[PDB]
């Protein structure tokens, strides 16, 4: 049905954009939310985690460690079910941040491919892949507060 | 209802939009229309403005003398119903401006926290605080036309 | 009906995130699939290309082989129902690219203003207008893959 299509939409779009947030924000209770227990996190370089405590983990100990402080923009986020219970997404994401090797201020543009499964009538995130496809220094400037 | 819901996060993304496009574009109509008169709008370090004509008050007083032009580009806007008819929304937005003061170009990142209230049946902002993370001169940039 | 109203705008925000998608990651089938055979793509200082075909004659001719690579990140989309059968659109979009000309990178911002037309049921793309605001080198920096 037309209804249930929107309303899946709207909680995937929802579970995508707490991804983010909860990353940036380093908001354990809302990152950890959004994974099936058996969710698998890969990034390209640095393994596989799984399920909300792997999710945890991967920040806690490999990303946040190595950045100050950063954030992601989410566009163009596109969604298609591969059956009525499995939706496919892409998305495009902008993340400015600064890092603490080097005391740099890095550009990244990267590729989310992620995985949403409906069980009991409930969606959270089956899989998420994200791919960098610029990794850029910023010679001269560094992002600071006002 | 899963309707009325989706029907109402719809309303409040648009009226979301609507103030970063009434800004930028300088619409004083599309800008006024999003407001309830008791709304509120807080910059920090500015002050409190409040309603249609506040909104319009602190940009064409404070707000646009200050620059030649700029762009906001918002993303992951969440929200959450604090009540069927009260909304909370959070957004993360990067801007990008020329700064009359000193001719310099501004890497700008914020959130905004806004609230938005429904009154016999139709939704309107209530509430908008931005929040400036990022106010970054960009040594060496200036944005300019083709 | 809001739930007519409600898929419509699904519809034609993928349709809009389609066309970035596909430009963006050269997907010849997803980009010629939004668009109407009689569709027009202006492009300001280029020309006017129409239909699936004409959008691919322009990609592959002009646009593509000036750049490395490049990607768009579209934010603030604006559906506006002019009928039942034809909607306008706003939208801000932010490019980062590598130009062959020179090995210079560049930051674009532009206004995306598109018309989608409803037939037998469907929508798909009638107008797309690209207006450049910046387009700005960036000295000193490029951008590079991890």
């Amino acid at each position: 049905s037309d209804l249930d299509r929107l309303a899946s939409r709207a909680a995937i779009q929802d579970l995508y954009s707490d991804q983010l947030i909860g990353v940036d924000k380093r908001q354990e209770g809302r990152l950890a939310s959004i994974w099936w227990d058996d969710a698998e996190w890969t990034v390209e370089g640095i393994g596989t985690y799984k399920g909300p405590e792997g999710a945890l983990d991967l920040v806690n100990n490999v990303v946040w460690p190595r950045w100050h402080d950063f954030i992601h923009y989410g566009t163009n986020l596109r969604l298609e079910f591969v059956s009525a219970d499995k939706v496919n997404g892409i998305g495009d994401v902008l993340c400015l941040g600064n890092l603490v090797e080097g005391n740099q201020s890095i550009l990244i543009a990267a590729v989310y491919t992620s995985e949403y499964e409906r069980r009991d009538g409930v969606w959270k995130f089956s899989k998420l892949n994200g791919r960098m496809n610029y990794f850029t220094p910023l010679a001269g400037i560094h992002f600071v507060p006002p």
